[PDB]
């Protein structure tokens, strides 16, 4: 029994849940372990405002980003081209 993830992008909640982490302890440094930040980032991820859940998900994602990449003779990459 092993859990995981492979090569696999990133989304909204893995954004936001490494974005409010920092926050999410600094008001309770009792999280030791991600498990415990885990669940508590859904408790407010999930409480996001209807902007904000759209916006951290088309974040994760790459595209429409402050960084974007580039294809030189629209050649293939590590970004879906």
């Amino acid at each position: 029994g092993s859990s995981g993830s492979s090569g696999r992008p990133k989304t909204g909640f893995q954004m936001w849940l490494e974005e409010n982490r920092s926050n999410i302890l600094s008001d309770n440094p009792d999280f030791s372990d991600e498990a415990d930040i885990i669940k508590e980032g859904m408790i407010r991820f999930r409480v996001l405002s209807t902007e904000e859940r759209k916006v951290w998900a088309n974040k994760a994602k790459g595209e429409t980003a402050s960084e974007g990449t580039e294809a030189k003779k629209r050649k293939s990459g590590p970004s879906s081209g």
